[PDB]
């Protein structure tokens, strides 16, 4: 035993079975080719149409096929871990759970898991108790490859989550927020005076700042992890995830889905910072004026202001920074900037606008357990410069 958690249970995978356990009647396991653009097609068309987290919402996620290959290619993919089913006469795609491989470091210990994503059953299916027969099948695909534990995120409360962050929004685009109804306009306020007080300039204040490069990958790399070992629940990247994640292919990507920009410092030429963000799409169901909103959403970023350990200096950097990678976001086009509450981000959340959503993230963990990390909100869940250190992983 230990009193630091660990797994709960061991796995030997000589004894896991090798075939997989009956479905319903009508229905066959089917392992998605993603390679090929007919079966990418009819995932994206599941998704679509029935990927819908919450039914209330006024939204519905858009997804673009170079956000799925990004999304389900990365490095170390194997086509066993997208799982679908399909319904045995017609064909159809009814179901889907697919899972990438990565490392994590969760407090002391580097675990080998699979991120799972794209759970998704078909409407016409809910409610017979599916999901557990398709959790039960991915986990003995990675059972039998060697993977025993694997990280989620929902947004829904389930048993022990390790933690727990919440959405927040800057509006970049006010005026259209505000059309769609996701802004309301405040008491005795005006349009005028929301649209200049979300106002942004067009050009950036951080000296030599520019889009990341390939040859970047080693610097960017190193100083990543640095940066992420700062937190108990992190991402242990590898050079060619930093590559696959971090660095847009225009020769390979049709739709950009990642931007990343690094500071070259000038003096020096050191890489000394950098930030990420990327695309996803919302169609807006019922409006007279707009079809969609294009949301940015804030992904891995690190500066060696950080280990000064002057927390004060670490906020002044970061300020800058996330300033200037709005203003790069709203160039580009985007709406709305999303972030969470977790790495450094109550440090700069409401001083740059961001304001509160409606909802939470909750992280997961099977088949392991660990002491609760902190999630970057307090107990009113507002953000809290004492409740960082403690998630240092985004997921899509
Ligand atoms: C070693 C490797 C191991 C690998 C596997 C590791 C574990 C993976 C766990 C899954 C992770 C999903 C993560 C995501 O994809 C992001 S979260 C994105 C999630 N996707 C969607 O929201 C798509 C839109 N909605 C749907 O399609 C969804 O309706 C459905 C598939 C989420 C649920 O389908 P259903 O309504 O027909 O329910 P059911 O009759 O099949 O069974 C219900 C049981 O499933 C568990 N149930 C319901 N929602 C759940 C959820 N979000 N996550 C997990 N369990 C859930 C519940 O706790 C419940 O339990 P009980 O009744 O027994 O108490
Ligand atoms: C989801 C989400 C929201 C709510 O959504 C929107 C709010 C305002 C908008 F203008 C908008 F377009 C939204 F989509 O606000 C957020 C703020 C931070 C982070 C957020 O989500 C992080 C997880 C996103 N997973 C997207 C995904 C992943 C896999 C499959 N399909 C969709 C979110």
């Amino acid at each position: 035993g230990s009193h630091m958690g660990g797994p709960i249970k061991i796995i030997d995978p000589e004894k896991v079975s090798k075939e997989p356990d009956a479905l319903l009647e009508g229905f066959e396991w089917a392992t998605l080719d993603l390679t090929n653009e007919t079966e990418l097609q009819e995932l994206w068309d599941l998704l679509t149409y029935h990927y819908v987290e919450d039914d209330n919402a006024m939204f519905r996620f858009r997804y673009s096929q170079s956000f799925l290959h990004w999304a389900l290619m990365s490095p170390g993919w194997k086509k066993e871990w997208h799982v679908g089913v399909r319904a045995t006469k017609s064909r159809k795609l009814v179901a889907s759970i697919c899972g990438v491989p990565t490392e994590i470091n969760v407090r002391n210990q580097k675990l080998k898991v699979v991120e799972i994503n794209f759970l998704c059953i078909h409407k016409k299916l809910r409610s017979k108790r599916l999901t557990p027969v398709l959790i039960k099948e991915i986990t003995r695909r990675c059972y039998l490859n060697g993977i025993y534990q694997a990280i989620y995120t929902a947004g829904v409360v389930l048993p022990t989550p390790v933690s727990s962050c919440r959405y927040y929004h800057r509006p970049l685009d006010w005026l259209k927020l505000y059309e769609v109804g996701f802004s309301p306009l405040p008491a005795g306020s005006t349009k005028a005076r929301q649209i200049t007080k979300n106002h942004l300039p067009s050009t950036t204040s951080t000296p030599g700042l520019r889009p990341m490069e390939p040859k970047d990958i080693d610097t960017v790399h190193d100083l990543l992890q640095r940066y992420l070992s700062r937190f108990a629940l992190n991402q242990a990247f590898t050079r060619e995830e930093v590559d696959h994640w971090l660095v847009h292919k225009p020769e390979t990507v049709k739709e950009q889905v990642v931007w990343a920009y690094v500071v070259e410092d000038p003096e020096t030429h050191k890489i000394t910072d950098f930030f990420s963000f990327y695309n996803l799409e919302s169609t807006v169901i019922q409006n007279p004026k707009h079809d969609n909103v294009r949301a940015a959403y804030l992904y891995y970023y690190a500066t060696e202001t950080a280990f000064t350990n002057n927390m004060k200096a670490l906020k002044e950097r970061l300020l800058m920074l996330m300033n200037d990678a709005l203003i790069l976001a709203k160039k580009a086009h985007f709406d709305v900037f999303n972030a969470l509450t977790l790495h450094d981000n109550p440090l700069f959340l409401e001083q740059l606008k961001f304001g509160a959503g409606d909802g939470q993230l909750h992280f997961y963990l099977y088949n392991y357990r660990t002491a609760p990390v902190p999630g970057g909100v307090n107990e009113k869940n507002l953000p809290d410069e004492k409740r960082m250190g403690g998630v240092g992983i985004v997921m899509l």
